[PDB]
């Protein structure tokens, strides 16, 4: 059928349509504006992105700790329909691990051998790679991703309204969101949702690549990932055509099994001790300066430093959230606001922040022991750091062979869930559309991840979740606004 | 006509009378006397004075999240006379600030090139001007006037009582307060206030006096001090005996979108990605290592640093308590504890950080760049600073002319204001008394100031500060606790 | 043997036993027990620093959200239960139970050896004593007082509203529920009992190796290890003696007299040494402490592995962790009739705070006098530790007197220590609440000194330090289960009231 938004569905599609065109006929204007527009994006309003990021997370802990806290979603007779551990479990699983396998130990390296403030011995310069990393990967990106759910299951299981994003903004909007208004917001999160996820897809390709090429010394050209990408999706949407929800649904947590097998296996296999103490000392030093580095601008020095690593995560997180959200706004019915933040922010940060010691501690561990291999692969390029990491481990081949499939199963879960939640916040069927839409937008997200990488690689990735997390931002921020609101309006019209 | 307090009128006077008469008489003496006096208290009782601001801020936190939160001024029947978005701006104490002119550049300076503690680099020293800069101005000033303001609100509004500082101390003194126990507090009270805006005039003419020198080289002469004093202060006269709003109380919010247009001029001029990043990262180092610098004490340096600059600004704080928190009791009638607190912590602080974001941080990043001429002022003479750094953008003489002015404006609005203050304290009933006892008492104000200024300039100013600090830092403390109890009775008398 | 035995079997044997068996270990096998101690330490602590950093942490966070949940309205006793003493008398009892032996023997060589012995890399002698102060505010400060807050609050709710038996294995009731009757509150009494003894017996042979050096420091005599068995006897005499002859009032009146006595020292060593430096650094290094709590509070030395918490850090933990039951005790006896918010507050903030002055006001006086330029405590204290504070009386006036009442404080501290542990034990292990025979507990006094003889003869500081580490060791597991028991089991009286 053609069950579409016209106004949605037909403005993302030109969008991207022009984007991909400006792209492939245009090869060396776009290299050097996408460039450009990224640094000003970036060096203008990192400020705002830190801003937007702290008061995002400011206000999830709020909502956890008022009088908001005590809101049932789907109502107050509505009962979960999982344990809270099973439910823990399943939150880390929206997390779509892909880029935690790519960056686990990449960043601690890069930040380790490229600090982000000057330190004076290795040890100062471990801890605070240690530091960043949970600030990229801790309590904040969980905080976003946590408003956003909260928002998106109040509207759509309290309010009964569709869980799309232009809904959010009833509160203080009215009927108003259905034309150009609420197709904007619309137009927004598809183009966000699908910029994150193709970043992801980007990501995980290139990681599959460098490995390969790693293990087997395969030249894998850029047609030969090109190649992978489609054949991957293909091998995604056949699942779609025939057999919906099955392997998929089972694979979301045959992979959250098998990475838990790989984070126990490199945490028995290498220094275990040195892994807990420096698991317990780098939450405990997170938590401490926790203030310090979340509002920390770069500002004296100038270097430039966050307009990779820590302006690209928040955009990245931002852009992420009308997918990592409605996923976890999915799986949440039932839960109370408060033990609704807590379980998002809490448990999947803390499981995040013990990969995170597990594998880049350890992997500082070995670089501080005297083996700086791994600082020399990662500057040469930042695809291999895992395998090289898996270098220092027994069953090197074996490990990296599991990785490898782990990122192509993560490639496959993501592609079809962000295709399943664009295809929603597009077409606004909410459950009613065809399956060629969904095929057709795994397709585009494919295609822009080819794209992408070709026009740039990680560069190009980069900057397209800052350029379309950057209004984004701002609509998150409205998007929080409106969501207090509306909790303030069912908190009143309760309690009678 | 001369309704008056006998036993705090005249012991005030007597009092004033008599130091002005020991600074004439004794030239040398007292020149020589004074920065011992307040070497001995600076020295001996910086950890109270810490202890003490501490302790407030930390009181006016937990009453704004205990069950006295809910607590509304003026009783339940609520009906405010101004609206939240207006009441934030209003609540800039008696004025968007003359030391806040004064210290805006002189201070992050002096702290850049004379650091609180020892650092290895430039950027260093410049963070660190940055925190303790915000610690001065921001959440523990407004956490002293937050308390004060709300004690005299709650025993003015729902007690009846007239707002002095000696109904304060109801609910502990009892009824007791009445004779030679809330006398010494109303005296304390008023020399406290009358030395705070004596040292917030004699600020305002050196800075006036700098900026005339350095725009014109007029080389103002003490005597010309002294009549600039005069001047402003019969200006002031002139606005009262004429029923006001001539005048004063017409520079507000005047003087507020003055002082708005130079911060938006300066923040726009100036760097202003730099202002706003290096206004997001010191706020969060500041709030960072908010326990770290506000129990500081310099124990083991011992350098003597706190002597000028913390210990005189909790001092000038706590002096000036009960001016600032007449006038954000005044206007904040109807409005919950809870939210009074918040509303005179929150806001006010974070737009003080701004502004010292956007002069200080401004100044510090021109010194970082490599231009140095304002660290050299700075070391001549702070009075000058902010010109200087005026010389560093566009229209630098209308901007300098626009400085003077609003610095003039603040002097006769403080003026007035501290004038009607310590009337209400040393007559009470607050319709008495006759306005030549408030034109007596701004006369009193100028006078001080001038005297001050002969006897040793900006250390005389925070000699007398801090002496009648410390025994009003224990009074504040008295009254915290006062205040907790008068609290405790009225939620317990509320069945 | 007969009806003059109210033992509650086979806690009194197993305890007996395993205590006989590691003093014939000890007294035997010398060279053995030499080589295995270090070693059995070593491995506890570098092993399982990380999981005691992780136990005080979650205790101390667990007391203070018991304190601001909706549990703090819990009155220990009954709803109408009152409290025994006013809220000050209270307050200064709680600085008790320390028995302040330990705060005596680390009052100065404590922060001198963080100074000369830094736990992380520093540049200046200020940030030297600044670190000094810190750390030792971590080690007596607030995590020492949660502890003893978590247990005591345990004890006094399932002693005084559930009726239970003030004992370790009734603090597992809302877990295990009628589990408890062999086997398996059999084993955490024996484990309670043990780690009572050994804490006890630590604290002793702190305060003879304290008095000892005080003696040869005075009047220059060479106390042997005969000697020094001989005080331990005389102590265990003259106050089994006192014990036998009803003196149950002449150790609360001793007791008294000791918090008076310590009193009058602190306000000594504040006077006559720099009472403004003192009064500066401790607000100073209070808010250092409290700004900068989860960085030392977490931290566990990953990067350096420089193994100084295997002696500092990980050995307070082990200590108040194995010492805890003893202090929470007569923490919980004391607290009839107060609130859970109440008494964890009480509990809390004011011995810390009191702590934390004394500390400042002995340790941070000899760090200003180390500044100052004088190095005589650095090189007493690293010749031997035992010496420091009378070393550190050698820079005040009445310096013999001042030491001679020291000596008398530490004497009397050992004492009050002695009687009050050997009753906690003779509970714990006879079952019954005061109703065993008195020999019973004087038995346990020479049980504790005996103890302590045979640990200072095989190896002195070094032996304490590792019986209490080895003893603490599962304690922390038994104290982080014993704290959710209590979660569930005030979960219980708020679902049970409100009837």
């Amino acid at each position: 059928n053609l069950v579409i938004n016209p106004p949605v569905f037909i403005t993302s599609i030109l969008l991207i349509v022009a984007l991909i065109l400006t792209c492939v006929l245009f090869p060396e204007k776009v290299g050097v504006w996408f460039p450009a527009a990224q640094l000003a994006v970036t060096s203008n309003f990192g400020w705002f992105f830190v801003v937007t990021v702290n008061v995002i997370l400011i206000f999830a802990i709020y909502l956890a700790f008022s009088k908001f806290g005590r809101i049932r979603l789907g109502g107050d007779d509505a009962e979960p329909e999982f344990t809270k551990a099973s439910w823990f479990a399943m939150l880390f699983s929206t997390g779509m691990g892909i880029g935690i396998m790519f960056f686990s130990i990449a960043e601690p390296v890069s930040h380790f051998f490229n600090t982000p403030r000057p330190v004076d011995t290795d040890i100062e310069a471990a801890v605070q790679a240690m530091q960043f990393t949970s600030l990229h990967w801790g309590l904040h990106a969980w905080g976003i991703y946590a408003m956003v759910g909260l928002a998106l299951a109040f509207f759509g299981f309290n309010r009964k309204l569709p869980m799309t994003f232009r809904s959010l903004f009833y509160p203080f909007w009215g009927e108003r969101i259905h034309g150009w208004w609420g197709h904007i917001i619309d137009i927004l999160s598809a183009l966000a949702t699908v910029f994150g996820l193709s970043t992801s897809l980007g990501l995980g390709v290139i990681q599959i690549t460098a490995g390969l090429e790693y293990l087997y010394g395969w030249e894998i050209s850029p047609m030969m990932q090109a190649g992978i990408i489609l054949f991957v999706i293909g091998i995604a949407t056949i699942s779609v055509f025939s057999g919906l929800d099955k392997g998929v649904k089972i694979l979301s947590n045959a992979n959250m099994y098998i990475a838990a097998s790989f984070m126990l296996l490199i945490f028995i296999l290498g220094p275990t001790l040195f892994i807990m103490k420096g698991y317990v000392e780098n939450t405990g030093a997170y938590l401490a300066n926790f203030i310090d580095i979340s509002t920390w601008n770069d500002t004296y020095l100038g270097s430039g430093w966050q307009n990779v690593w820590t302006i690209f995560y928040w955009a990245w997180w931002i852009a992420w959230s009308p997918f990592v959200g409605s996923f976890i706004a999915r799986i949440s019915k039932g839960r109370t606001v408060k033990e609704f933040v807590l379980g998002v922010l809490i448990v999947p940060g803390l499981i995040t922040l013990l990969w995170m010691n597990v594998f880049g501690g350890s992997a500082l561990h070995t670089i501080l022991s005297g083996d700086v291999t791994m600082i020399a692969a990662v500057k040469a390029d930042v695809s291999t750091a895992l395998f090289v990491f898996l270098e220092n481990f027994p069953f090197t081949k074996f490990l990296s062979i599991v990785a490898i499939i782990l990122i192509f199963s993560f490639f496959i879960t993501s592609s079809d869930s962000g295709s399943l939640v664009v295809d929603n916040i597009t077409s606004g069927s909410n459950g009613e559309s065809p399956v060629w839409q969904r095929v057709f937008w795994s397709f585009a997200q494919g295609i822009i991840a080819i794209v992408l990488l070709w026009g740039g690689g990680l560069d190009a990735l980069q900057t397209a979740v800052i350029i379309t997390g950057l209004p984004f931002a701002v609509i998150l921020l409205v998007m929080c606004y409106s969501l207090q609101k509306g909790l303030k309006e069912e908190l009143a019209k309760s309690s009678k």
